[PDB]
């Protein structure tokens, strides 16, 4: 049984990790679900969200603005399913707490629980990067929360090496 993903290191029964640009991984694999590191307003300005949105030629932002106009903002820890555009069938926009905004780090587990609604996902580490949480802590919450198959793309090589070498 051939896997659509390649080059991932298995961390647990269901969690895999790779030093890769999630945009490049999405273009290569076109997964059923790509996770975006969203904010409550779905304003995809920077980090993973800015990069995914730019890869969609801003179509993700246009769709997101219509979603917000209809539904209002998401909650920190919440998510919504929108189109994956050219990158995936769906994009699961998940809001991890942003430590730089003083958001509750306990909501990181709630954010990862959204992944359990999908059999397999291509995802970044929630609340990592510009969201300010410790990525080692995010990976621990991921492995202790997500039960579905998650393929984590870590953009930074030095961080990827540190995450693998410190994994328990």
């Amino acid at each position: 049984m051939v896997n659509s993903f390649s080059g991932y290191l298995k961390l647990t029964d269901n969690v895999y990790i790779k030093n890769a640009d999630i945009v490049e991984e999405a273009k290569k694999v076109k997964p059923t679900v790509v996770v975006n590191a969203a904010n409550v307003y779905l304003k995809h300005g920077g980090g993973v969200a800015g990069a995914l949105n730019k890869a969609t030629n801003n179509a993700m932002q246009v769709e997101s603005d219509d979603y917000i106009a209809t539904n209002g903002p998401l909650k920190v820890g919440g998510s919504c399913v929108l189109s994956g555009h050219n990158l995936a069938k769906h994009c699961l926009h998940v809001v991890g707490p942003n430590v730089n905004k003083g958001e509750d780090i306990q909501l990181l587990k709630s954010a990862y629980e959204n992944f359990n609604q999908h059999e397999v996902l291509l995802a970044p580490l929630l609340s990592a990067g510009i969201f300010g949480a410790d990525p080692i802590h995010s990976l621990r919450v991921c492995v202790d929360t997500v039960r579905t198959n998650v393929y984590l793309a870590v953009f930074d090589k030095n961080l990827y090496d540190k995450l693998v070498s410190s994994f328990l």
